[PDB]
């Protein structure tokens, strides 16, 4: 533990050991000072231009957290190609974390001349929330992850939480959390910090698409022994009367055969086309969207439950808020074009799940009689019925990994809608902050708190190692499969590589489901 | 491990132990920052002025490597005189490497006043590629070696590689290598780095010239028992007719005797003279050169295979691209004069190898009859025949040492054409880089990567120790040999010494082959 | 399949220390005569570099 | 006996894949008359190593 | 597979009426050139003597 | 010998001397009752199938 000795080594590697894979990643961070070492209250009112659907109340802290809840922070694009091509499932087992090589520097601004010098005696504060006594921010899909490309230097986010509100006003059950009421460890330069975590039991992630559909599970050569009603009216001529006729399911009437299972649930959404000439000439993004109503607030169901995107030969349709939409390099924040984003498609799960822009089915409406025709009724949203089967949404190379299940009384199939692994005890948050150093205090005493500080920042390394467990492919299919490949022809720049200016870019989203298993 | 303690000692010595020699060399390096910590794509197109023979595609990295693949980095000019005068061969056995005394400094430019101050807490990154997972740059004869003279301070090169191309455009099999995806060690000031390597089994380097030729291996006093066809036409007068006459090889017809072996291969080149009045009045360096055609590219066969340079009494001729050409002190890059370069000559191997500017032989062309004269045909390039013998190209005091054999399916006598030792597992590359240190980040969060850094550089020592194995001279020759000597008469400055301004210079190339062995 | 070719195994950023014959005829005008000129292999004349 | 792939390439490789769009018959399968057929030659060299 | 190497030579007949009326033992022979000396490739590499 | 086109006939070329190609096989010359037995291989850097 000295100033002339490094406290870690740059580990960044991945090994494959048959039924495991251990990945390591190491980046370089830099931490500013937030809020000038102050806690602040933030809120937004119904007054002005804001509406009732967008009010909030909460706090903003001087601390900063670490968010590595994303898939490409650990996997190189080659190592993601090895994973999706040969494996039917993967789940994580344990992780490890390590901070080292802390450097604290100060900056002095005089007459426009900026001078940056070392400060050998200042500290930082790091700790983990192991007992889950804070709000949980990760898993709400925010920015500020580790960079995809290891040769980048990133910036640490800011921590802030939310509580209850009535408009822009707090109520009696609001809560104020002081992060300095927790035991934390202080590090001068030449110290390090590390801990160890172990994931709980979690089901595998289905990295396959079914090669068989629910309504085509029978035998094409044998009739059934089990009848169905087929005819009610005779066919002699003008004098058609009532009758009861029955028949058997066979090879040619395969929509009438008796079946054992149902498709998954359906919560129908609006269909919009990427060819712009086929849409309506109106602004229907918010007025026609699929919402849900909680506490007098219309929040948007986004992306909703896991349903299929489009049926066959209709690749130009997508639900208005039903897919994950990823942005390319240098896309603007507001009003990006169509060619600046990348649309993901969930077409693999159309064998069991319903289509997100079409109805679930048709049910009856009245009691038919001799003088009353039978009426039908279309169901738009259908809850869970006994005998249903479904699939979850796929994970991506740049998608999230885990989310925290809220500590409630009950839940129903707790998988996150954005995909990944639903945990009841997620990895803990890691909060970091520079300790304040005051400027010169006055010579005479004054009871007020000090508000003149030395402006500082700090930088250093970080290392995350996660061990994954795999499930091998054990199929007896004769013809070849579908794999992920690179493009073959010549092009201006290499995909998944640097530019001529030095900006890394990802050309397309990469799914997971490429191998096939039967139902 | 502290700031007030050196971490190494200046070892620079050579010892002789009968059948070994252990040489050590120590220099002082300095490393800048490359590309401003960025990866970049570099290429060259057929458009503009460039041609199809000179296109490339590749990348440029922020790292820097160590190249000691040259003979004078380890051998003093005296110790090279001890080697070539008493030994018939030498090969290397093992090496050792050591970095120490790291100093990281920073520079701040304000109003033209340049101030350079210490930075006690910054690191560098060094590692070796032991498993050969990178492109191999060494052995392509580049600059940036250790200096010949130990009192110099040198500068570390930059790493960059090449891949496939179609013009100036990448194809599907191009590859992008991120050097930060390897495990590397970080060193503050007061740390050191060292490893150990062991060469594989490699044949000796023939440090001799043969004192006997292939076509003069017989006995000058005894005829042969084995005949040859000598006469076809009688010699009576006008009435000469056909006959068959035979004779024996003897002491006076020694070109007709039966012989056991062939000369080496031949790939003929163009002859040019240093006396300028004897050349053609045309520009024939590229249009008349000896090339080889790969993938629609005319690349120059340089220096081609090991052939002799000139026959006797013709010391003014040399092949246009068949010799290694070395530059003197302060030679220009483009259009140097004749008096600014030094031409090496391979005249020792004329006893077995063919001459590089003359043909290999004469073969038949048709089937002679009573009404058809026999025709002959000259062979310009000849592949390997059974029974051939040859010699390799010589190594020099300022020539390379090793080269990497490409990992392919087959090869034929894998010695490098520039001379030296063909290895399948060469010494590993050693890549070094300063870790980036950011400037002050903004107070509010921003997802973009940081691109404002503190400008730095770093310096320190380096030490290489290689052990060589020798093969002694065991001849029974009566008259004295030929040795390497210094000039005897008075002169203005000492050869192989410093100037009056302080610039070291090498006056002439020094070969190896001085002692003699019989065939 | 190899991802690298035989005539492109060098470094795109560093010249060589090893020369090659490049010019034989001068370029003043009508009175072009014989000369010997040499140069180094570099990043832009990569067909002229010395190869193994 | 096999020899595994031990490369550190960043971007993805080239693999052998099946065709994706709809077609009349499955490749590498039987006909409607019962004759097996191979549609194309399949090489071996798809992964890459440096020289 | 391929046949072995070939270094072609001149054909002469023992029936004397079928040869040329010239002295071609040295001027038409198969030689090899070493160090400015035309030595005779004798007997050369192992090739077959005559066909059927 | 060349590249045939719509307006260019294909040409052929006869090889008189051929070096070693991959996949060749050959035999050595026979020994005789009054022929030699051994020969010394010259101490050199390389050789190719050192039979006399």
């Amino acid at each position: 533990d000295g100033v002339g000795s490094s406290s870690g080594n740059w580990h960044c590697d991945s090994t494959w050991l048959g039924d495991r894979v251990i990945t390591t990643s190491t980046r370089t961070w830099a931490l500013p000072t937030y809020n000038n070492h102050l806690y602040k209250q933030i809120s937004n009112g119904t007054s002005g231009g804001a509406t009732n659907d967008n009010t909030y109340f909460g706090y903003s802290t001087p601390w900063g957290y670490f968010d590595f809840n994303r898939f490409h922070c650990h996997f190189s694009p080659r190592d993601w190609q090895r994973l999706i091509n040969n494996n039917w499932g993967f789940r994580p087992k344990r992780l490890s974390f390590k901070l080292f090589n802390i450097q604290v520097k100060e900056v002095t601004q005089n007459e426009g001349t900026k001078t940056i010098a070392n400060n050998l005696t200042s500290t930082i504060q790091v700790f983990t929330d192991s007992e889950y006594q804070l709000p949980y921010v990760l898993g709400s899909a925010h920015q500020g992850c580790l960079p995809p490309f290891p040769a980048d230097v990133f910036m640490i986010p800011q921590y802030g939480y939310l509580t209850l509100n009535n408009g822009s006003q707090a109520v009696g059950r609001s809560s104020f959390y002081c992060l300095e009421y927790f035991p934390s460890q202080m590090l001068r330069t030449g110290n390090n910090f590390q801990f160890t975590y172990t994931f709980e039991d979690v089901p595998f992630h289905s990295s396959y698409a079914h090669s068989q559909s629910l309504d085509r599970l029978m035998n094409p050569l044998i009739d059934q022994y089990l009848y169905y009603l087929s005819r009610t009216q005779t066919t002699g001529g003008t004098a058609n009367t009532q009758t009861l006729g029955f028949s058997q399911g066979g090879p040619n009437t395969m929509a009438n055969q008796a079946k054992n299972w149902l498709p998954g649930p359906c919560y129908r959404q609006q269909r919009v086309s990427t060819t712009t000439g086929q849409n309506n000439n109106s602004n229907f993004a918010w007025t026609a969207g699929t919402k849900y109503h909680l506490n007098g607030r219309n929040s948007l169901a986004n992306p909703g439950i896991a349903m299929a995107t489009h049926k066959d030969d209709e690749e130009r349709f997508f639900p208005s808020n039903g897919i994950l939409i990823f942005g390319k390099q240098n896309a603007a924040r507001d009003n990006a074009d169509y060619s600046d984003v990348m649309l993901t498609s969930e077409e693999e799960i159309k064998t069991t799940n319903p289509v997100a822009t079409e109805e679930y089915g048709i049910v009856a409406d009245n009691l038919q009689q001799q003088n009353t025709a039978p009426q039908i009724g279309t169901v738009n949203s259908q809850g869970a019925l006994p005998g249903m089967v479904w699939q979850n949404r796929d994970v991506y190379l740049q998608g999230p990994i885990w989310a925290k299940i809220p500590h409630t009384d009950g839940n129903f199939h707790p998988s996150p809608l954005m995909g990944g692994f639903g945990l009841k005890h997620p990895p803990p948050q890691i909060l970091i902050k520079n300790t304040p150093v005051p400027a010169d205090p006055p010579t005479t005493f004054n009871q007020s708190k000090l508000n003149s500080f030395i402006t500082q920042y700090s930088t250093g390394q970080v290392s995350v190692e996660i061990e994954w467990e795999l499930q091998k492919e054990n199929s007896k299919r004769w013809n070849p499969e579908i794999q992920y490949t690179s493009n073959y022809y010549k092009s201006t720049s290499v995909d998944f590589a640097v530019n001529t200016e030095g900006v890394y870019s990802e050309p397309r989203p990469i799914g997971t489901r490429y191998l096939t298993r039967n139902l």
